[PDB]
C-alpha cells in the first residue's frame, strides 16, 4: 500500500491519473520522481523547468555542481539526485529529444532506467517539447517498466486519448 491515489489502472504495474506532476509530488511526496532531463541538467523549460521553479531553483543549482564534477549524461542516461521539497530523490531520465534529431530508439533504454526503482512517480518521456508521441511512450513504458510506475499526464485531452487507444 502507497499514497498514491485516483489513478486508472492500465496493467499490472502501470497507472495513469490527469494531474500536473508538480502538484502530485508535493501532495504525495513520492520516493522518486522522475524528471524529463537534458544530458546538461539545464532545467529551463518543460517539466523540468516545472519541477526545478518549485525547488525554488534548488535543483538546478544542485545540477550544475553534478555537471561540474561528473560532465553530461547520457541520451538514454539517468542519474540519482536529491528531490529537494517535492521527493525524496529525483530521478533525471534523458530521453531522446526528437525535436533536435535524437534517435527515438533509445526511449527504451531511457525507460530502463526505472527499473532500478520499485515505485516512481513519472511524465511520459520524450512527449512535450521533446517532439515524441506521447502514445508511443506510454506503450514503450508499459512494455518496459517492471517496477511500479505512476504516470502523471497533465493535458485533460491527451489522458483521454492515451487511454482510449491503449491495447
Ligand atoms: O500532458 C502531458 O503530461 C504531456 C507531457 C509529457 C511530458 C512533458 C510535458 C507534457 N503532454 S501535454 C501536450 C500538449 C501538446 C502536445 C504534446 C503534449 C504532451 O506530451
Amino acid at each position: 500500500v502507497n499514497s498514491f491515489s485516483g489513478y486508472l489502472k492500465l496493467t499490472d504495474n502501470v497507472y495513469i491519473k490527469n494531474a500536473d506532476i508538480v502538484e502530485e509530488a508535493k501532495k504525495v511526496k513520492p520516493t522518486v520522481v522522475v524528471n524529463a532531463a537534458n544530458v546538461y541538467l539545464k532545467h529551463g523549460g518543460g517539466v523540468a523547468g516545472a519541477l526545478n521553479k518549485a525547488t525554488n531553483n534548488a535543483m538546478q543549482v544542485e545540477s550544475d555542481d553534478y555537471i561540474a564534477t561528473n560532465g553530461p549524461l547520457k541520451v538514454g542516461g539517468s542519474c540519482v539526485l536529491s528531490g529537494h521539497n517535492l521527493a525524496k530523490h529525483c530521478l533525471h531520465v534523458v530521453g531522446p529529444n526528437v525535436n533536435k534529431g535524437e534517435d527515438i530508439q533509445l526511449l527504451k533504454s531511457a525507460y530502463e532506467n526505472f527499473n532500478q526503482h520499485e515505485v516512481l512517480l513519472a511524465p511520459l518521456l520524450s512527449a512535450g517539447i521533446f517532439g515524441a508521441d506521447p502514445i508511443h511512450s506510454l506503450r514503450v513504458c508499459v512494455d518496459t517498466v517492471r517496477t511500479n510506475v505512476y504516470l502523471a499526464v497533465f493535458d485533460k485531452n491527451l489522458y483521454d486519448k492515451l487511454v482510449s487507444s491503449f491495447l
